[PDB]
């Protein structure tokens, strides 16, 4: 909620969140995790060590180097793992769900959960399920995971055109230019390094961007250390703008991506509709389907749903941060829940929660936040059709 927390972007910890539905349809990112790569930590260390050898550190830089060496030991063998904070985030999400809708999960209700093959997502599922079971051990629970779910949870790895775009598409030079524009490395490096102006701009920006990366992830690790004060608030604001743009262009509805990053999510939207239709019809008798995956899953899924603002197509890179904010969409433990209700005339209504807050769709309803399922399904089906059309052009 603080400005500083928000500027961690997709690395922001899940925010504070302190009738009765007949079905809940869920997608959740894993909870708060350790950094996935040592790359940024190694860069910062190499720069500071080289400086130490040539007598190039300030007192603050020597202290920073000491801290970086410490984090290197603490991160060792922990890369990419769910942290204790990440487990508690899932416990909180499950706990509020059970507390809000006890009748749904009462008696011998049936639930199913799936996860990707990635350990932090499986462990997030388990933190969530363990909370459900503790509250009602009489639940019937199906738990599965792995590469069999790649088509719906890891579609971003399976589409060749998208993989090419993500790795070398036209968004890259836009992002790099924006970084050069927003981030001035010299004043930051002045804190840690003697003669910071002697550094070339490329190496200077790589160092600063790496240091921001280390600082941004630290609150997700449950390690009792903090580096927010390495940078001023304006510096964090600028860094956030650059990473926000990176996420928007590489994973969401940026014009430069031509909706390719969004279109690839259609199989998951299809599966969401299918699981709901089966419960409504009686073919399935689950009270909930839970799914645990990644920000690479959640971001395009939310845009494809067309939750208001998340699918905006903004042409000016400088304007993106005004209209589209990654920390509002995909913080750590980011989740989408569709809650289904039957009224006293047996009409079916759906409420959409994004990070446990009611979300709007660009269709009408006389009882917001509840939408007609019939209207909603028709709208989502049109989104899927649009997605298939988009992909028909980028087959490569």
């Amino acid at each position: 909620q603080t400005k500083i927390q928000k500027y961690a972007g997709t690395a922001m910890p899940y925010p504070n969140r302190t009738m009765t539905p007949f079905y809940i349809n869920h997608l959740g990112r894993h909870g708060a995790r350790f950094p996935t790569s040592r790359k940024a930590l190694d860069k910062v260390e190499k720069v500071l060590v080289s400086a130490q050898q040539e007598n190039g550190l300030t007192s603050e830089g020597m202290a920073l180097l000491s801290m970086i060496r410490r984090l290197s030991r603490l991160f060792d063998g922990q890369w990419g793992k769910l942290s204790k904070l990440g487990e508690t985030e899932q416990e909180g999400i499950a706990g509020r769900m059970i507390r809000n809708y006890p009748q749904l999960f009462s008696n011998s209700a049936k639930i199913e959960a799936i996860a990707t093959y990635v350990p932090r997502s499986i462990n997030s599922m388990d933190a969530f399920l363990s909370c459900m079971i503790r509250h009602n051990p009489a639940l019937q629970v199906q738990r599965s995971e792995g590469k069999q779910y790649n088509h719906i949870l890891r579609f971003f790895d399976l589409n060749k055109s998208y993989v090419n775009y993500k790795e070398k598409g036209d968004w890259l030079p836009i992002y790099k230019a924006f970084v050069h524009k927003k981030i001035s490395p010299v004043p930051i490096m002045k804190k840690f390094l003697l003669n910071p102006e002697q550094y070339l701009d490329k190496e200077a920006e790589e160092f600063v961007m790496a240091l921001f990366s280390v600082a941004a992830i630290l609150p997700d690790t449950s390690i009792p250390l903090n580096l927010e004060d390495l940078f001023t608030l304006d510096e964090w604001h600028r860094y956030w703008q650059t990473q926000n743009l990176r996420q928007y262009m590489s994973k969401s509805s940026a014009p430069v991506g031509k909706m390719l990053p969004v279109a690839i999510a259609w199989p998951l939207l299809s599966e969401f509709i299918r699981s709901a239709q089966e419960v409504i019809s009686g073919k399935s008798d689950y009270q909930a389907n839970f799914r645990f995956a990644h920000d690479e899953t959640v971001i395009p899924f939310v845009s494809l749903m067309g939750i208001e603002k998340t699918d905006v197509q903004v042409c000016r890179p400088d304007s993106v941060s005004v209209y589209w904010k990654d920390y509002e969409i995909s913080p750590m433990a980011a989740n989408v829940q569709w809650l289904f209700y039957r009224d006293r005339d047996q009409r079916i209504w759906v409420k959409i929660l994004l990070n446990e807050e009611a979300a709007a769709l660009p269709i009408s309803t006389a009882c917001f936040p509840y939408y007609s399922w019939e209207k909603t399904r028709i709208f989502f089906n049109q989104r899927i059709e649009m997605a298939k059309k988009t992909l028909s052009v980028f087959n490569e």
